[PDB]
């Protein structure tokens, strides 16, 4: 313990958050005693068991694009920082969550070119305010096929399964082999179709804004790492030419973040490590330089108290993800010496901001004056279809990273504020990797055997 915060406790809780998002029939390894079985008929409108996975955010839709992004990110965290997970006693918990979500993706893949990408209707799900276990509305399931395709979600799902096949191989080699086979199939599905025309049920929520070429590289990278089949490296490298551009230009867009929609920056980082090529160093360093000291004379906005601030919706999600990339690249022997220090320092600053360096934690159930009214149906647990009843949440959503402050560091803590005070799978994903690095560096002991029991 050498750092400003208890990073082990923070890591432990940030992993635990995913328990609270669990959908379906809860297995005996679940630690908490306040979530119960939910959404048990998921899939039955299409003759399948599609139970499992995670509810996305403060809602109960299963949106497989951010869900699969999260899956990949959690495996990437283990792939980079396994020894931090082992030392903190957190490996078994993150592997449990990685197995959980990827088991749901396997369920969603019932024929080679049939992939279910959503369970729940956004409008019906969001119109009701109550806990998961007592939902009564219809929860339709949605699929892409060869004639009605979804390359972006399929490819991101391939990535998740390929990454899981690596990190779960020691514990469950049989399941790992199953994941890899589904990953390879889903990748072929994404490649043969090259289209999102059938990916419609997430519209207004998780549209594919950047297109699927970033996912085609990212999934091929993971599949190369899982297989050592050089064809996947060829494809990953190839698809770089179609990565998202600054509009009107031929320059890859470095001014956003690695996120559920756009995974090119993480793909670049891993391609720099795999191949050593300058092309990829140039990509990832433009991005990381823009976030830190500047690139070609422009830098991201910073709040007065030191948050790198991309957007008002999920600012902490973006900063904390970029923190994880900064750590992974600065840990690499190929990073320029000086940028190592700049990038690590940046990552520290952003995690410490999340954890409370500005005077207040943004992590539910952690630190000083954390959020107490996150925009989350199940944590709140209304019996009256009302955000105001009860006045206080009946359950603590330990570990949940909220959306974050305004550009002036301000924040309130309102149940109704889904911009600054929602919580989500993708918000915690890169955060968990970054917290593992901080624990590696600075320690802080997890609460021993901590379980969220009421
Ligand atoms: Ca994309």
């Amino acid at each position: 313990a050498s750092g400003s915060f208890n990073y082990g406790e923070a890591l432990q809780k940030a992993i635990m958050f995913y328990e609270f998002q669990m959908s379906g029939k809860l297995p005996n390894w679940v630690r908490n005693n306040w979530r119960g079985d939910s959404a048990l008929k998921d899939g039955q409108d299409n003759g399948l068991d599609l139970t499992g996975g995670w509810f996305d955010a403060g809602d109960h839709v299963k949106f497989n694009l951010p869900m699969s992004y999260t899956g990949t990110m959690l495996s990437w965290a283990v792939y980079e920082y396994k020894d931090a997970f082992v030392k903190s006693g957190q490996l078994e918990h993150i592997l449990n969550q990685i197995e959980w979500v990827n088991d749901y993706f396997v369920k969603c893949h019932p024929s080679k070119y049939v992939y279910y990408y959503q369970v729940g209707d956004g409008s019906k799900d969001h119109a009701w305010w109550g806990p998961a276990e007592v939902m009564q509305m219809e929860r339709p399931s949605f699929k892409v096929t060869q004639s009605s395709p979804g390359s972006t979600v399929v490819a991101e799902t391939a990535a998740s399964l390929a990454a899981a096949s690596i990190v779960l191989k020691d514990r469950n080699p049989t399941k790992a082999a199953t994941y890899l086979q589904h990953a390879k199939e889903l990748y072929e599905f994404a490649e043969v179709t090259k289209s999102d025309a059938g990916y419609t049920a997430a519209n207004g929520y998780y549209n594919s804004w950047s297109g699927f070429y970033d996912e085609l590289s990212w999934a091929a990278v993971w599949l190369y790492l899982a297989t050592n089949d050089s064809t996947y490296l060829t494809k990953a490298e190839s698809y770089v030419q179609n990565w998202p551009k600054i509009s009107g230009s031929n320059t890859i867009d470095y001014k956003w973040a690695h996120c559920w929609d756009d995974v090119h920056n993480g793909a670049a980082l891993l391609l720099a490590k795999i191949t050593g090529k300058d092309i990829y160093k140039q990509i990832i360093e433009s991005h990381l330089d823009y976030w830190t000291t500047g690139y070609n004379g422009e830098r991201i906005k910073y709040t007065p108290k030191g948050l790198a601030w991309l957007d008002q919706w999920g600012s902490l999600r973006y900063a904390t993800t970029t923190a994880f990339l900064a750590f992974v690249y600065s840990d690499w022997v190929g990073c320029p010496s000086t940028k190592k220090e700049i990038y690590r320092k940046f990552g520290e600053s952003q995690i410490d901001y999340a954890l409370g360096s500005a005077g207040r934690s943004f992590v539910v159930g952690f630190g000083t004056n954390p959020p107490k009214r996150p925009h989350h149906r199940t944590a709140h647990s209304s019996w009256a279809d009302s955000q105001s009843i009860p006045s206080y949440h009946r359950h603590t959503l330990y570990g949940a990273l909220v959306g974050g402050p305004g550009s002036d560091d301000s924040y309130t803590d309102d149940i109704s504020n889904y911009v600054n005070n929602e919580v989500a799978c993708d918000y915690n994903a890169g955060f968990v990797g970054a917290l593992a690095k901080m624990y590696q560096l600075y320690g802080g002991n997890p609460i021993p055997d901590f379980k969220a029991i009421e």
